[PDB]
């Protein structure tokens, strides 16, 4: 791949913005979950500034490219799935709001870098593979709590995955263009995200058949 390319630099904007944009969005998840889960108060506003380096790292990833990122499209992409978080967060469910930031967005960004880093240049890709370290320590947090609470919270597990699955797919089919033209096939990324996203689930609870289930249901 070609970094000078008209093709690479107009998908690296996009695919970079959307990128900037969610590393924002996770940290003010986590500093809105921080000031709903006292008890760990400290640790949530850690995850949330781990977040805000994670945004500066790829704001110079595209930077050292030359490419402004196109933080407008990626606001707008991202509407729904914040707005959905916001929703939850205004009637105290942190539950739904950790399934959404702590399993999802991090499973997603996971698997997003992942594809990403066999075809990242040589400056981005020792930063996208220290990131992709960090976000073990945001899934097992919300694993921990979700598996602690699994009983009560079951069901509104489900129901809020039902929600969000389909929020996240529609930016995946609206980026999926891009993410081509940058080396990564948004396939196989959606595909690692299904793997990742399973586990997941298991570690909370779920029954491996369940969390099949759930997931082919929102594909559905
Ligand atoms: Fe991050
Ligand atoms: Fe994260």
């Amino acid at each position: 791949l070609d970094f000078a390319s008209a093709a690479y630099r107009e998908a690296y904007s996009r695919i970079n913005g959307v990128v900037i944009v969610g590393e924002g969005l996770a940290n003010r998840h986590f500093q809105m979950l921080a000031r709903r889960i006292p008890a760990d108060r400290d640790e949530l506003q850690r995850l949330g500034r781990m977040e805000g380096d994670h945004a500066s790292a790829f704001v110079g990833c595209g930077r050292n490219l030359g490419v402004v990122a196109d933080l407008p499209l990626a606001r707008r992409l991202f509407q729904p799935l914040h707005d959905l978080f916001k929703r939850h967060d205004h009637d105290g469910n942190r539950a739904e709001c950790l399934v959404i930031q702590g399993l999802i967005v991090e499973c997603f960004a996971v698997a997003a870098y992942r594809h990403y880093l066999p075809v990242a240049d040589a400056y981005a890709r020792p930063i996208t593979a220290a990131v992709m370290n960090d976000e073990s320590e945001h899934l097992d947090y919300a694993e921990t709590w979700l598996q602690r609470h699994f009983d009560q919270v079951k069901a509104r597990v489900s129901a809020v995955v039902v929600e969000a699955l389909p929020l996240t797919l529609a930016m995946l089919q609206s980026l999926a263009a891009d993410m081509r033209q940058i080396g990564m096939d948004p396939v196989e990324t959606l595909a690692s995200f299904s793997e990742l996203f399973r586990e997941a689930l298991e570690s909370v609870g779920f029954e491996a058949v369940e969390a099949r289930r759930l997931l082919m249901r929102a594909a559905a």
